[PDB]
Order: structure tokens, then sequence, then C-alpha cells
């Protein structure tokens, strides 16, 4: 109800919010969500109410969020979050497609706030801004693409079907080299021999302030060995957060037309 009073236990609904234009009282971990989604940028002024996987329970209740907000199925148990404030979690995806869940929870959000209009003038916003870039990507052909994230040495996390970015990469005729298992949020991580198999595919790995991983990782002779390494196909970019909404896709969007 107090659109100034709204705590975020988890960085999903913090951009739902930021999308309309509302400042978070509280969000858990701020250092990391300026690292890993780190676009969207959240005000110093905002509280940070520790670890999203182990809230600080006794600052929540100090503060008497006015309504609070989560990821489904992740964190705290949704019956003891009730216990302290009103709140609402939200989803991620159905299990396919996150973008078009991202969506209807923006409208979401924006209907529990009475703010629908404004959520109606960023979806335009958001499907505009994805179809003007679509010429950027013409002159590529099918070449796949594999998007991953390095989790520390031994593990890649990569990216496929039901993923955040898939529908993005449908929209401009890209596909997605990863046609593997994934889990519910669309990732799955593999040993780094299982990228060996990618023989000539466009490889992005999003940077979170891990150079001196990245750096023994590219040290090892198997990493020299990838073939698409050796064919100058591997790219770093900036860091864009896989598990968000429409504003982590629009970020995508920049990062992939600036690689690609």
């Amino acid at each position: 109800i107090d659109p100034n009073r709204i705590v975020a236990l988890e960085w999903l609904p913090v951009e739902l919010l930021l999308a309309l234009g509302i400042v978070p009282y509280g969000v858990a971990d701020t250092i990391n969500y300026r690292l890993w989604v780190s676009e969207p940028p959240l005000p110093d002024s905002v509280i940070d109410v520790g670890l999203r996987t182990e809230p600080n329970l006794e600052l929540l209740t100090e503060m008497k969020p006015s309504f609070m907000v989560w990821s489904a199925g992740y964190g705290p148990s949704p019956e003891m979050l009730a216990r302290i404030a009103p709140g609402r979690g939200f989803n991620f995806s159905d299990g396919k497609q996150p973008l078009a869940m991202a969506r209807k929870s923006l409208t979401e959000m924006a209907d529990l706030l009475n703010l629908q209009s404004a959520a109606e003038t960023h979806l335009a916003q958001y499907e505009d801004f994805i179809r003007s870039m679509k010429p950027r990507f013409v002159k590529r052909g099918a070449r796949p693409l594999l998007l991953t994230t390095l989790i520390d040495p031994r593990h890649m996390l990569v990216f496929g079907p039901n993923s955040l970015f898939q529908e993005i990469l449908d929209e401009y005729g890209i596909p997605n080299a990863w046609q593997g298992e994934t889990n519910f949020w669309g990732s799955t991580a593999v040993s780094i021999d299982r990228l060996a198999a990618y023989k000539d595919v466009d490889v992005l790995c999003f940077d979170h302030d891990n150079s001196k991983d990245m750096d023994a990782l590219m040290a090892t002779p198997l990493w020299q060995a990838m073939p698409f390494v050796r064919a100058g196909r591997f790219q770093r970019v900036p860091a864009v957060w896989f598990y968000g909404a429409t504003l982590s896709a629009m970020h995508f969007v920049r990062v992939l037309d600036n690689a690609i």
C-alpha cells in the first residue's frame, strides 16, 4: 500500500519495482545486486536487509515494511515471511517462457500498486526496443550462440531453451547452441570439457567481478585448446542478470548488440 515502504527480498521483484518507478525501501544483498544485475541502478539510500537466502529477520521486523516482495520457491518460507508483513512472491517463469511471465509479473505488481498506466508505458518501451534492434542481427546467419558464466574454475553455467534469453534469440533468429538439460530457471552447470564439443559457435561469458577465476580458467591447456577459443569466437561481456525480467532482457540486448 505505501509505495515508499516496500522491501524486495530477491532481485527479480527489485527489477519489477524499478521498472514502475518505485524506490525500494529495502533490498536484500545490494552489494551483489550491484555487480550481478548492475544496470538497474539502486540509490545509496536503499537499506540492505541481508542475503536473499538469509535475510536479517530482526532488521525486517524493526523496519515495519508496508509490503514485501520475493521470488517464488526461493529464500525464506512464504508462511514465515507473511508473519512479518503483507507480501507477494513472484514467479520467474512457468518453466518454459520467463519473458512471458515477466510481462505478467510486471502487470501484477502494477495492479497491486495502482500504477497500471506506468506498466503499460514501460511494456510499450520494452516491445519497441526489442523490435527496433532486430536489424542489428540480420548480418549473421544461423551460427548458434552459447551463453555462459563462470561459476568456478571447474564449472560453467550455461543457459538453455527455457532461459530468460531464449525469447530474444528467437526473435532475432539466433539459434541457441545449448539444447541439453536445464533447471527450472533455464540453466545448468557443466564441466569445462563439455564445452569442447562446440566446434564453431559464438560464446559469450558474463563477467561478474571474477577476473581471478577467468585467469585461472583461461590458463589451463584445456581452455586454450577449446575450438571456439582457437577460432576466436570467445568473448567476455559485462554482467547481465539471467533470472531477472524486462530490464534485464533489455540490458541483455544492449550487451548482445555490442558483442555481435
